[PDB]
Formats: structure tokens, C-alpha cells, sequence
């Protein structure tokens, strides 16, 4: 499923236009990707939480080169799965149809 | 962010009635939580996949016991988030505003 059949898909539940389902798609979307930029959390129920994280000076091998290298410290964009989505992906509760 | 303040938030920007934006919101987690269940990929370009991964058999230490103990294989859910997430996180490109 891509973002087209995604689109599809919430236009039949929605009852809307398409046009409409778009942007719902696409401004949940730019929502949560401004609010982690900040760097601020969301959180979604039954779903999971979306979270800036920062990541510690590392080092890393190039693999071009061969050359190793050290990183500096980045902040990065994450998804923790909530309890209720693990719980039906791993077949421990149902989903409801 | 929770769910209630997303929601607040894509109303405004949907001009949409509140509980129009509370079913946008369901009914998008909804079909991912549907999609990855049934083992296939969410992909939104310029967000990030969803899918699920399957963890081998592994082994653990029961915390509350001290107990080591083997872990059965089990389907996760998880998220990639793609290349323009990423890169306006770090600080590499620029947000739209
Ligand atoms: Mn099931
Ligand atoms: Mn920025």
C-alpha cells in the first residue's frame, strides 16, 4: 500500500471527496513531521509515538573508501509502536473484524 | 502532541468539522494497523514505511525472576522513516515555512 491506495482506501471510509482525503493524509503527515522537527513528541493511541531522538557522537566505517570516520551528534525521527498495535500484529489480541 | 491536539490541529488546517478530522485520524492508523496485520507495507513518501518484521527465536532474561528464558518468533510492527523525514529532523533541508 502506497499513499495513493492509502488514499483510496480513506476516501470509501471517509465518504469524501478525494481531494479531501488527500489532504487529511497529507496534513496528519506534514502535522507530525513539524512537531518532531521541533522536536516535540506525538503521541497516538492505539497507534505509537513519533519522537525526535538524538543520536551521541559515533564513529563509521565509509564504505566507499574503506576510510573510517567519526560522526557527529544528529537528531533523528523515530516511531515506538504502541502496546495495542504490537498486541495485534503478534496475533495476541484481535482486530475488530 | 496527543491524539485530541493532532485532531484540534488538522481541523484547522482541513476546515473540516471536529468529528470529520476524528475519523481522518482513526480511520488513517486504522488502515495502517489493518495493512501491516495482514503483513504488507505502508509506504508514504516523504514520511516513512510502515511494516511488519518478523523476530527470530532469541533468548531473554526474565527480570522479574533472574530466569533466563527462550523467546519464540514473533511479527512486530515498525517504522522506517524515509529520506525527507530524516533529512528535516537533522537539519539538512528545510521545512516548508
Ligand atoms: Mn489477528
Ligand atoms: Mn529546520
Amino acid at each position: 500500500m502506497n499513499k495513493a491506495e492509502l488514499i483510496d482506501v480513506l476516501t470509501q471510509k471517509l465518504g469524501s471527496d478525494r481531494r479531501q482525503a488527500t489532504a487529511a493524509v497529507e496534513n496528519v503527515v506534514d502535522t507530525i513531521v513539524r512537531a518532531v522537527h521541533k522536536g516535540d513528541s506525538v503521541t497516538i493511541t492505539g497507534f505509537g509515538v513519533f519522537e525526535q531522538r538524538r543520536r551521541a557522537a559515533r564513529v563509521a566505517r565509509n564504505p566507499r573508501t574503506g576510510e573510517t570516520v567519526k560522526v557527529k551528534p544528529t537528531s533523528v525521527p523515530a516511531f515506538r509502536p504502541g502496546a495495542q498495535f504490537k498486541a495485534v500484529v503478534s496475533g495476541a489480541q484481535r482486530l475488530p473484524a
